[PDB]
Parts: C-alpha cells; structure tokens; sequence
C-alpha cells in the first residue's frame, strides 16, 4: 500500500555542478529514506546538467524534506519542486456557495502553508458572493500539495480547487 511513486518524487534543480548522486543522497536523506537519487549528466562529456530528482519512500517524507528549505547542497541553494501531477502560490475554490466565510477557507488552507491573501468573491453589482475564492500563499508547495489532492472539504463543501495564473 504503498503512495505512487510520481508524488513522492522531488526534482531539485540549481544544483551545483560538483553535486553528485551520491552527495545529493547524503544531504537529502536527513528527511527520509531514499528509494531513488539522480543527478542528471550529459551522456558525452559526464558534465552535471544541474538537476536531478530524489525519490522518498512516503509523502511524509516529501513533505518534511520540502518543510526543511532552504537547502543548501554543496554550497549552493538549490530549488526543489514536486513532480508534475506551471510553479503559482494562488488557488482559485469553487463551489463554496453562499454560507462560507474567511475562517472557513483559512482554518482549512493553513494547514498547507502561510496564508498571505483570502480574497471571497462577491457580484460587482449585487454583492452577493458568487460562490468561489481565491487563496493566495507565501510559497508554492502549498499549492502543489493542494491541487494532487483527489478531494477537498471546506465547510461541508465538496469544493473544486486549481490553480490561479
């Protein structure tokens, strides 16, 4: 029962070209276990391409290696990103009708990361809320771990969550 292996991958890129697998693994297995640890390289030269990818064994995993950025990885900041299913802090919530309030929305989504803005929206005419929302947060993974979810319940709303420009 194992999660598919696609959403406990990272890819890390910025690496240093001195970064190999097996550094890369040294440093990234403080947060896990490592079942997979590639540092890309062109097939000619051997010379870095200045990406790779970890794979962890469970999302916890993932999630504590991306709660511990900055990383710095042979001296130099790297950047990593979960793998796809396009790097946004915005979500567009629909189908939050009427009944739902800013409370609702951010006891929810502040449990993916830092909430800058709630933004409910309303009928430029009427003022009625229009049954949707956009959250904006202070970094990316909030976002990325939100929109690979199947599901999301705010306020007994089944509500439809993607990401916003």
């Amino acid at each position: 029962p194992k999660e598919p292996e696609q959403l406990r991958k990272l890819f890390i890129g910025g690496l240093s070209f001195e970064t190999t697998d097996e550094s890369l693994r040294s440093h990234f297995e403080q947060w896990g276990t490592l079942t997979d640890c590639v540092v890309m390289r062109d097939p000619n030269t051997k010379r870095s391409r200045g990406f790779g990818f970890v794979t962890y064994a469970t999302v916890e995993e993932v999630d504590a290696a991306m709660n511990a950025r900055p990383h710095k990885v042979d001296g130099r900041v790297v950047e990593p990103k979960r793998a796809v299913s396009l790097t946004v802090k915005k979500i567009f919530v629909g189908g939050i009708k009427e009944d739902t309030e800013e409370h609702h929305l951010r006891d929810y989504f502040e449990q993916y990361g830092k909430i800058e803005v709630i933004e409910i929206m309303t009928d430029r005419g009427s003022g009625k809320k229009r049954g949707f929302a956009f959250v904006t947060f202070d970094d990316h993974d909030s976002v990325d771990k939100i929109v690979i979810q199947k599901y999301h319940t705010v306020n007994g709303h089944n509500c439809e969550v993607r990401k916003a420009l």
